[PDB]
């Protein structure tokens, strides 16, 4: 049993970039459950083998981490093109890890055939014809199927909480008590405005000391539907492996998602936040049944409640420590089910 894992649209080298980090974490968690796996990328490296130096059909299972396949100006993006050429040569089922609703599997040929450099490729070379199984992070498979209605060879769908991988790593460690410098914190990108309403609601005009780290910038928030006056402080992005430590700088950390994530996706940030020294505050809409933690104090319905909850935490250090103890306890209860999680992953990839 030989497994190959690749990122469909981002080069993989080390932990200096997020897509690379995620692919390496998955390679590691899969290796940690006793499986033989190789990461195949553009060139040979510490964690990778080159597409040009291996035969894709020498692998019994091909796993693909979701990515965008959009092309912009300039030279051909080989991270996308070489990955799809590799996939096109595979003669068995492909397992697509679908962790972001906006990144469904899609054929690149349609987006290539019109480009000025289109002559460098052929349909036969890029057209992926193998059957594809989508492993969905979201429990609602209808939302996953709708995202793939344009691709004909995607014939199987199965739910699996892929992003729990961060808490199951052999070197996992809870964040320790940290000197606080912020009231509320949130790390992420602008996600093309797919979550602007919630970001403005909970992070803008709160009167609190809030920081928004990641690729997002203040000037991106200009949707007339969601006006604001005072924005949180925006700082640059940090390595993925430093996220929980960053969250720990604040008294509380926010959990929000895209509309289609509500009561559907339990994202990586849930785990990065739960494991941090920051109290996890969740948008009520994101988890209406309180399945993450059965304690209403961890949920906020709107800006007003977030402000009240944060001030209650600032006022009582005991309340803060108590809630932190509760969320760390719940996190460990899930880590205690690692065996079941590993077995479910193996089943998802037909092992
Ligand atoms: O500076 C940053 C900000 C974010 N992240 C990662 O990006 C994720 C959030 O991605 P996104 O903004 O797409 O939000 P999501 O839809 O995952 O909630 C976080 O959980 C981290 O893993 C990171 O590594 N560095
Ligand atoms: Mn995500």
């Amino acid at each position: 049993m030989k497994i190959a894992i690749i990122n469909m649209g981002n080069n993989v080298i080390n932990f200096k970039t997020v897509p690379s980090s995620e692919t390496i974490y998955l390679f590691k968690v899969i290796s940690e459950m006793g499986l033989n796996v190789d990461i195949i990328s553009l060139k040979n490296g510490v964690y990778t083998k080159s597409f040009d130096e291996v035969d894709v059909n020498d692998y019994d299972r091909l796993i693909v981490v979701n990515s965008s396949i959009n092309f912009f100006g300039g030279k051909p993006n080989l991270a996308i093109l070489s990955a799809q050429k590799f996939m096109a040569k595979y003669k068995s089922k492909i397992y697509y890890l679908f962790t972001d609703i906006r990144l469904p599997f899609s054929q690149s040929w349609p987006n290539v055939k019109n480009r000025p450099w289109a002559y460098l490729y052929t349909e036969e070379e890029l057209l992926i014809k193998s059957p594809i199984k989508v492993i969905s992070q979201g429990i609602n498979l209808d939302i996953a199927k709708a995202a793939h209605k344009k691709v004909d060879n995607v014939i199987e769908f199965e739910y699996f909480p892929i992003e729990q991988y961060k808490i199951h790593m052999n070197d996992f460690q809870l964040s320790k008590p940290t000197k606080k410098t912020l009231d509320v914190i949130y790390g992420g990108s602008f996600r093309s405005g797919q979550r602007e309403s919630k970001m403005v609601e909970f992070l803008f005009d709160t009167g609190l000391n809030i920081e928004f780290f990641g690729n997002a910038r203040e000037k991106q928030f200009k949707n007339p539907k969601y006006p604001w006056t005072k924005a949180p402080v925006f700082t640059g992005k940090i390595p993925m492996n430093m996220v929980s430590e960053k969250n720990s700088q604040a008294i509380a950390a926010l959990i929000i998602g895209d509309k289609n994530y509500n009561d559907n996706f339990i994202t990586l940030r849930v785990w990065e936040t739960m494991a941090s020294d920051a109290v996890m505050l969740i948008d009520e809409e994101f988890d209406t049944k309180h399945r993450i933690i059965n304690d209403a104090r961890f949920y906020v319905n709107n800006r007003a409640e977030l402000i009240d909850r944060v001030n209650e935490l600032k006022h009582s250090d005991v309340l803060r420590k108590e809630m932190l103890s509760i969320q760390h306890d719940i996190l460990n209860k899930t880590r205690a089910k690692k065996a079941e999680w590993q077995d479910a992953f193996k089943k998802a990839i037909d092992l």
